[PDB]
């Protein structure tokens, strides 16, 4: 069946010229809208919140991991280092690195965060453990955001990602401090009011991560308190097939809108 809010979902997508992926988990009846919500799409910088995660996992056993310090020196900086590369020649705590990737996404964090799980694999492993068989990373930083059609490292399906934010953030799958910690910094996110957040009523309170990538990719994960219903996790993922092409925040809001006015 095609709903209504999959046909707008649709008409939204012809009108962009690029390829849309959502999916919604309403959190009060556990109801589910999907659009594309099995294809694979690049992740881009929304993989950040599984690194991040991971760390919170492994701070659940280590009460000073989050204090750690990490080196950052100055063959560490690549293309997107506003918070580390302050602290270059000096050190960057866990606390500080997943602070960094999440709230600027800052990809020198990310590489800090993915190097103390032993690599992209690592992050792979910590995503199966809670329950997630689609995400895949593959590669550090800044190359795992090269958003190429139809290559699969580094993606996952909307389904998946709507899943795994609904279990990190509002489920089990941390501890509950460590749970709390994770919803702080996703609503203290810097870069998410042109996305999602773009699309919903103002009254409503959003935590989000962003990812943009090559082939104009551009992507939100957030998770939503709207006002007077329980929450909201919403996945907008959208790639385009010229390569040179301008992000398109504004399609995210626009898809956001459409799922609000669904509801
Ligand atoms: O910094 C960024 N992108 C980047 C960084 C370094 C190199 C290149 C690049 N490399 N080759 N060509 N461009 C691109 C970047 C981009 C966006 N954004 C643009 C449109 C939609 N979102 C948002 C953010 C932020 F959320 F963090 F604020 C960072
Ligand atoms: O690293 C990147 N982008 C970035 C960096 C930091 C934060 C964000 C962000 N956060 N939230 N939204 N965007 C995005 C980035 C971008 C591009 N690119 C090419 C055309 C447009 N872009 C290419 C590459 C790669 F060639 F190396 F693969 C990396």
């Amino acid at each position: 069946q095609t709903s209504a809010v999959q046909q707008k979902l649709a008409a939204l997508e012809k009108s962009s010229g690029g390829r849309l992926g959502v999916a919604l988990i309403d959190t009060a009846d556990n109801t589910q809208v999907l659009y594309r919500g099995d294809e694979r799409f690049p992740m881009c910088s929304t993989s950040k919140v599984m690194a991040a995660a991971a760390v919170l996992k492994q701070s659940e056993t280590q009460k000073q991991l989050l204090n750690q310090p990490v080196e950052i020196k100055p063959a560490d900086l690549v293309n997107y280092n506003p918070i580390a590369e302050k602290h270059v020649n000096g050190t960057m705590t866990l606390a500080e690195l997943s602070a960094a990737a999440l709230q600027y996404s800052d990809n020198t964090a990310m590489n800090k965060l993915i190097a103390q799980l032993g690599g992209p694999g690592g992050v792979t492993a910590f995503a199966r453990a809670i329950g997630d068989e689609t995400f895949r990373l593959d590669r550090t930083e800044p190359t795992l955001n090269t958003a190429i059609p139809g290559d699969p490292r580094d993606t996952t399906t909307p389904r998946a990602m709507a899943q795994t934010l609904r279990q990190l953030t509002l489920g089990h799958a941390l501890g509950e401090t460590q749970r709390a910690q994770l919803v702080t910094w996703l609503k203290g996110n810097t870069t998410g009011a042109a996305s999602i957040r773009a699309g919903l009523p103002t009254s409503w309170t959003v935590g989000d991560k962003t990812g943009s990538g090559d082939y104009g990719t551009t992507n939100d994960i957030a998770v939503i308190w709207p006002q007077g219903r329980a929450p909201l996790v919403l996945v907008t993922y959208f790639t385009q097939p010229q390569q040179n092409a301008e992000s398109r925040r504004d399609v995210l809001a626009s898809a956001a809108r459409i799922i609000a006015e669904g509801l």
